[PDB]
């Protein structure tokens, strides 16, 4: 595999949202996947409605603004036979009823694949697939306050998740004596947070607050 990934000069990475005062983070992060995943089957990169999966995949089993999962949001697409584009159906960080239309629908799904919860199993598909579906413990006022560099945080759990991201490359800064390596993570907290937008978050160091735990991407 390569030493170095990023999805995004590629052209397979839409620019960094913002959920606002929602708990759609899942919404965000599986929009992501879907994004990269469009792009490699049209050569098109299309922004996708979070809020069409905040307001409509309820039935899937995701509550809105209280939190949802990245595969049910895989699920509501394949059942929904689409999903409307960001354009279309804008993102308002509120929870409202449906309000989906055939006639807008610029993507598809077939489903999801569960990638095995190893960072090497992680790797091999960043590095094939694109951009892929991930759940962190961001739960913690470091990750909060993070504005450069590879995270790190000692009281992070590797099994304890409660934020859905997107991991769009990975790479190394050596030192000296230490090949410090990184997962490159897409936010969706604006992108006056962090690198931009995006975070550096320690790889193949423990599954590292728990980014290989829940990692999934959808199959187009
Ligand atoms: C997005 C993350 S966030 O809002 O940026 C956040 C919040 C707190 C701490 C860190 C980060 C949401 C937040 C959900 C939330 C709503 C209201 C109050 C507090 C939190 N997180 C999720 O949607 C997660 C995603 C996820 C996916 C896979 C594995 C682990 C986590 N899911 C989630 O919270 N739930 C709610 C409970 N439900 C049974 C499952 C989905
Ligand atoms: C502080 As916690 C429950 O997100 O590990
Ligand atoms: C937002 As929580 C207490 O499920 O980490
Ligand atoms: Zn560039
Ligand atoms: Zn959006
Ligand atoms: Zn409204
Ligand atoms: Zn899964
Ligand atoms: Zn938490
Ligand atoms: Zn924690
Ligand atoms: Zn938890």
């Amino acid at each position: 595999a390569p030493r170095s990934v990023d999805w995004r000069e590629k052209g397979y990475v839409t620019p960094v949202k913002n959920q606002g005062q929602c708990g759609s983070c899942w919404a965000f992060s599986a929009t992501g996947a879907l994004e990269g995943q469009m792009f490699r089957k049209t050569g098109r990169l299309i922004s996708l409605s979070e809020q069409n999966l905040v307001d409509c995949s309820g039935p899937q089993g995701n509550e809105g603004c209280n939190g949802g999962l990245m595969d049910y949001a895989f699920q509501y697409v394949q059942d929904n036979g689409g999903l409307d584009s960001e354009e279309s159906y804008p993102y308002e960080a509120t929870e409202e009823s449906c309000k989906y239309n055939p006639k807008y629908s610029v993507a598809n799904d077939t489903g999801f694949v569960d990638i095995p919860k190893q960072e090497k199993a992680l790797m091999k598909a960043v590095a094939t697939v694109g951009p892929i579906s991930v759940a962190i413990d961001a739960g913690h006022e470091s990750f909060l306050f993070y504005k450069e560099g590879i995270y790190f945080e000692p009281d992070c759990s590797s099994e304890d998740m409660d934020h859905g991201v997107l991991v769009v490359g990975y790479g190394f800064e050596s030192t000296e004596s230490d090949n410090n390596k990184y997962w490159l993570v897409k936010n969706s907290w604006g992108e006056e947070w962090g690198m931009g937008g995006y975070v550096k978050m320690a790889k193949d160091r423990r599954n590292h607050c728990g980014i290989a735990s829940a990692a999934s991407y959808p199959t187009v």
